[PDB]
DNA sequence: CGCTACATGTCGTCC
DNA sequence: GGACGACTTGTAGCG
């Protein structure tokens, strides 16, 4: 119970609750290839029928259920429910929260094999490319949106809304920024949009929203030019 | 290779390699517990140091590196990517996709466990209490709208944007819903806020704008107020 | 906790 | 394929 793995194939009723409650107790990963039915209430509700899947429960509360198929679980909670085995005419796995209250009931027809993984890991993942990284590099060289242009405030308050960032041009203008690390899409046009309609109802009409972005959809660049908006090409720096 | 499942705690290099690669062929679900390093370059860039893991390889391409907290994998690959392994100083998993250009490489510092389920599911997700649910509610019984009130398009492209429900009230006004599943943010606003401008364009002052959810966040009833567009509380059904 | 907006979002789905 | 919007979205950042 120090090593960092123990599995059992066809596990037997006894074996399947030791490994899975010690896991839980234990703060460690338990994981689970087992043929299963699924039954969710909570924000939403839904219905799984019997077949073949893998089973996740980290010490943090997040429970995944993943079919053979895409990259989303078909079932989970997230971090923070309460799980628990539970016998009834079959094992059922359960995961329990309050806020909002959900419920995950799994149900193991056959496990086919159960899992501890006592997994140490101090590192983090370390990101660029984002639109964080963005808001950076124009405040330390503004020159990359327009000759004058200072940046003033990140992840400003206004009234309703908060704007990736305020600044001042050239002409002594108020000018609002919407960053997008992908290609801006329409509602990247609908947030800044209704971010200068705020503004100007205080500083006028003189008030200027930029889409700073590595390109628009079509979309975009139509309610954009109906709306008098403009658009400065820029792709998020990778370090 | 016939029985459902195969394990290998500590494999050797030729165990890995074996495995893994009947796991590819097979259309079977690969699953490593390792110490690994974690590589990303892509749509954006990444590095996570060593430390334990959870590696998933699903038949369709999915590619996730589970850490033991959150519910999201924290580097992965969708759907689509191409899958294998290298051996370099260290055997290394490689995943690659075209359109866009991601590379994603997990190097196998030690490997704890190697598995190859191979799994059968036939069954999808039925879920209910959905947004989808509430159109069909609405199509099926529009007096939980209002008395006089004809539904007519569903998720119908207006000229810029997609509205949620179209139709028209007992004045002979227009009528643009938006559904929301659960409490309605900024962003439901905007959305509804822009097709009735859209529509507003054409139709004239005969638009109204419903915004219909279970209730509203301070900021979205504040400008809901404000642009003066209307409320109805309504949970999706659950069936 | 509630609000706001990003995300390597992923995923269905209308033209 | 590109555009567009939902999702049991999850997650961080702030107040
Ligand atoms: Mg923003
Ligand atoms: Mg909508």
């Amino acid at each position: 119970s120090k090593d960092k793995v123990t599995v059992i194939t066809s596990p037997s009723t006894e074996e399947l609750v030791s490994l899975v409650n010690s896991a839980l107790l234990e703060e460690a990963m338990l994981t689970i290839f087992a043929r299963c039915k699924v039954h969710y209430d909570g924000r939403a509700k839904s219905e799984l029928g019997s077949g073949d899947r893998v089973i996740i429960v980290k010490p943090d509360g997040s429970f995944l259920i993943h079919q053979s198929k895409k990259r989303e679980p078909v079932n989970w909670q997230p971090p923070g429910s309460r799980v628990r085995l539970e016998l009834r005419e079959n094992p059922v796995l359960v995961s329990i929260r309050r806020k909002p209250r959900e419920t995950l009931e799994v149900e193991l027809e056959e496990v086919y094999m159960v899992s501890v993984f006592r997994a140490e890991d101090y590192e983090e993942l370390a990101l660029t490319g984002s639109e964080a990284e963005m808001a950076e590099l124009i405040f330390e060289n503004p020159e990359v949106i327009e000759p004058g242009f200072k940046p003033l405030f990140r992840e400003k308050a206004i009234g309703t809304g908060i704007v990736a960032v305020l600044g001042r041009d050239s002409d002594g203008n108020i000018v609002v920024l919407e960053l997008k690390r992908r290609r801006a899409e329409l509602h990247a046009v609908r947030q800044l949009k209704s971010y200068v309609e705020i503004l100007r109802e205080e500083y006028g009409d003189k008030v200027r929203g930029i889409l700073v972005a590595p390109s628009l959809t079509s979309g975009a660049k139509r309610l954009l030019e109906k709306e008098g908006l403009e658009f400065r090409k820029l792709e998020p720096p990778k370090r």
